[PDB]
């Protein structure tokens, strides 16, 4: 159809624009400690601590995959990092202060990714 076709340039429009906002929050992460998935070879029982981890190159293949429906599923997404961070991790630890910057300077940019996706539609 005509429609789902209308659809597919919206969902690939909003893809490009979280593409963007992805992009954004990962210079928030220099030190790219949130880069990649917690290595299982290295955190053997990481998965006993932490049920659904996440990491940035892990919400790209799910962005390249147009996997992302809606801004909310993304943010969902970017708070597990941080979150599963600030558990795992003692308050005294660079890991921890990294989640903690990471989530003030992004909330900003999600701020503003909020109002034009609403206002884009």
């Amino acid at each position: 159809s005509m429609e789902q076709v209308a659809m597919e340039l919206r969902l690939t429009e909003l893809t490009r624009l979280l593409r963007s906002v992805l992009d954004q929050l990962q210079d928030k992460d220099p030190a790219r400690i949130f880069a990649q998935p917690v290595s299982l070879k290295e955190v053997p029982d990481y998965l006993d601590h932490i049920k659904h981890p996440m990491d940035f190159a892990t919400m790209r293949k799910r962005l390249e995959a147009q996997g992302y429906k809606n801004l909310h599923e993304f943010e969902e997404d970017f708070d597990l990092i941080i979150d599963n961070c600030m558990k795992y991790n003692a308050r005294d630890t660079v890991f921890y202060r990294a989640a903690v910057r990471l989530r003030d300077q992004g909330g900003v940019v999600l701020r503003q990714a909020r109002r034009e996706v609403d206002s884009i539609g």
